[PDB]
């Protein structure tokens, strides 16, 4: 009873594109690769704006990038997150080394921790250290400044992400039925406590945006991303390619730790789940792993091209998963049109990434977890293929760290396959269920997680 499962369904009678009427306001609702690709790339700019859904206004004091309508103040708020999603890694040699290090310094973290937990034959929930895990690499990067597993009170920040899914999740019901907010029921609850959960995170955050300020004497170089966009717009200021003002700052970098803690959490908890739910890719991915870089060294990111495999399962995971299946719903800028259907300006639009990855004349085993899916007759990754998973979106509002979040879990489960063990509780039959919302988080799942050799990670 999730939203992406029933546009499919409605699309079969209907068509690819449809339009379903959620409460009032009027859904197009894209379904093809050839709806899609149409209408975000070749019609592209005309669906690159935002609802006018005001729960949107809640996120980062309004002046998120995320969830704001496309304009000009808003191509140099994307252009200069992009600029700087892009610059950070890679403006000199090692760039991604201090990324890279995060992840490793990391990944051993985990699995010292994963391992903690699960001594015994024990089984635990792998989800508050991985989301402890993932977000210290983003505040390392943004902020300087990772944090303990022991820390209460960054727990608590990362432990209202099952809200922030539901309230904006394409399928909801907080924007479009507004008559809702005036009594006791599911769709009260779910909003105030949204409300609530974005306050949390625009004041952890201007909260780094005061003492970051306080801290860069302007003979200084930024030591930070959040830095690096106060040298940005202080350089905007007292003088003049992507630079903000300094007031989007703080909703700008909101958005890029916001959204990666949470997905890159998703998608680390995914792969996992495909490990212990899959045990024979595990054992291929773990397999591969060992050959191609060896026992004697633990893997880092050189190794991408010839790892074969653990791409060919990162894209399965990802298209099986389709862990984001509807794109934060996006809107038009002016008149258009899809398969012939006439789509008026400021309709409200969704883009139903669960069927690119699961129209069964484009991916035979469709719900079949298959890996090797992605892999040619020599047996090499086959770029043709591996390119038409749709999960990070495309055209004007496709996702900006696609580029870093591929980079984060390839490392993350390098790292994790090549030096644990993970087993699934064989004491939990009723299958894996999930939490929809904006995200497919698995509800509890129980895991043992044993070290292949010895601690290889202490630096
Ligand atoms: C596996 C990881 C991730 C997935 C699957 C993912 C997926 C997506 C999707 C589906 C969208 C919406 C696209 C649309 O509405 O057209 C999006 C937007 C966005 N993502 Fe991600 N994302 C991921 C990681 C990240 C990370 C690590 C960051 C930090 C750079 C990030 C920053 C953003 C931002 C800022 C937007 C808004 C872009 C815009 O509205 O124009 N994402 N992402
Ligand atoms: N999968 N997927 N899609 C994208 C993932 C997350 C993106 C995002 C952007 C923000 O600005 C933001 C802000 C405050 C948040 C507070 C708690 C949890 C999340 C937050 C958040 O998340 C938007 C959609």
């Amino acid at each position: 009873q999730a939203a992406h499962l029933s546009f499919a369904r409605l699309a079969r009678r209907y068509g690819d594109v449809f339009q379903i009427r959620l409460g009032s306001c009027p859904i197009v609702v894209l379904n093809g690769e050839r709806a899609i690709h149409q209408a975000l790339v070749q019609q592209g700019s005309a669906f690159a704006d935002r609802p006018s859904f005001a729960s949107f206004r809640v996120v980062s004091g309004g002046r998120s990038m995320a969830f704001g309508h496309y304009s000009e103040h808003w191509k140099v708020q994307r252009r200069a997150a992009h600029s700087m999603m892009r610059n950070f890694f890679t403006r000199q040699p090692r760039s991604r080394q201090v990324l890279e290090g995060h992840v490793l310094s990391e990944a051993r973290e985990l699995v010292a921790l994963l391992v903690r937990g699960s001594a015994d034959g024990a089984f635990l929930d792998p989800r508050p250290l991985t989301v402890v895990a993932v977000a210290n690499v983003m505040s390392a990067v943004c902020f300087g400044c990772r944090y303990s597993h022991d820390d209460p009170e960054f727990r608590e920040l990362l432990s209202h992400n099952e809200e922030f899914g539901r309230t904006v999740g394409a399928g909801s019901l907080v924007d479009v039925m507004p008559w809702l907010q005036y009594f006791p029921n599911p769709v009260r609850t779910v909003f105030r406590e949204f409300e609530q959960l974005n306050r949390n995170f625009s004041n952890f955050i201007l909260d780094k945006f005061l003492r970051h300020c306080e801290s860069l004497r302007p003979g200084a170089a930024p030591r930070d991303m959040m830095d690096a966009f106060i040298l940005s717009a202080e350089k905007k200021a007292a003088g003049d390619g992507a630079r903000l003002d300094l007031e989007n700052v703080p909703a700008t970098i909101t958005d890029i730790f916001g959204a990666s803690q949470d997905t890159l959490s998703t998608a680390l908890q995914w792969l996992l789940l495909l490990f212990t739910r899959y045990p024979d890719v595990q054992t291929r991915v773990q397999a591969e792993l060992d050959q191609v870089v060896g026992r004697d060294r633990l893997p880092c990111m050189g190794d991408q091209p010839n790892l074969p495999y653990v791409l060919a399962f990162l894209y399965e995971a990802m298209r099986f998963s389709s862990f984001v299946p509807v794109t934060i719903p996006h809107a038009t800028t002016a008149n258009t049109s899809v398969l012939g259907y006439h789509i008026p300006k400021d309709t409200v639009v969704f883009v139903n990434q669960w069927s690119v990855n699961h129209d069964p004349v484009k991916w035979p085993n469709p719900e079949n977890f298959d890996p090797a899916r992605f892999l040619d007759k020599d047996g090499l990754i086959n770029k043709d293929l591996t390119s038409r998973v749709m999960i990070f979106s495309v055209g004007k509002r496709r996702c900006i760290g696609e580029e870093l979040s591929k980079m984060q879990l390839f490392l993350f489960i390098s790292i994790l396959a090549h030096q644990c063990d993970f087993r699934a509780n064989p004491n939990e039959p009723a299958k894996m269920n999930f939490s929809y919302g904006l995200t497919i988080k698995p509800k509890s799942f129980k895991v043992n997680v044993t070290l292949r050799e010895s601690m290889e990670l202490l630096d």
